[PDB]
């Protein structure tokens, strides 16, 4: 049993309305300390060889479903459940 | 300068349509190894005393904007940018 | 061929951090005319009897996947593609 | 008082992982009638001249906050609350 962690974000360089909105709404409420906000989708996949082979598999999941390379960047962390 | 990381999820015990959907769509495509999926929103707040005081501040941001305790659970990690 | 439209929102009475955030960020930028914001997920399902029977089917999709009654309210519109 | 409705979607031609996922998870559960799914974010803005002038204003909100033209397409409907 392994836990794969998939972080998905917008391509580097693409402005993110969600981040910008959170920032401004935060400053609006008084938190002027907040200088910048960014958001991501975190996807935890719990699945059944070894971590490198798992990473390969989720890599495929991303490639053909989870993320769109044109607008998305993503990264995968695989930890064995012990 | 500090980087506060806010993870927001649904209350423990509430079924999440997104997780369930991802799982089934994943099994549907062949990845029968995938046994369970869960999703979270990750919010990175870059802001300007010390980490415990920062955590207190984002704690407030959550309390009055970022998350709704009725339907949300959340956790905060604060790292000093060095 | 029919187009089913599924609108999903938070239960009536549950505060929505997204709506609140958008509002404040909007006022923050100058749009003080904006008095209130609300957000929804719109899901267009294109599928293959008649509209009432389709509505029944998507009703089931919602019931067992698309939405969680505990935290979600939803409504379904079915139009025949002509 | 007017209700502006903002529909935001991915640019025409960009594959949407959410839509694809919903479709497959739906077929996976038996709903083979479902042939295609698409998703959108609906944003209802309740605000305070006349509908054409309101549309202009939300147009600006979109242009500078709500949506990113590079990855987003959007449309605005303005109805006077009567």
């Amino acid at each position: 049993m392994y836990k794969a962690t998939v972080i998905i974000k917008l391509k580097k360089g693409v402005l993110n309305p969600e981040g910008r909105t959170i920032q401004r709404a935060l400053n609006f409420l008084g938190f002027n300390n907040v200088k910048e906000v960014q958001t991501y989708k975190m996807i935890d996949i719990i699945m059944e060889e070894n971590e490198e082979k798992v990473k390969e598999e989720v890599e495929e999941m991303c490639k053909k479903l989870l993320a769109n390379p044109v607008i998305h960047d993503y990264e995968i962390k695989v930890e064995k459940i012990e």
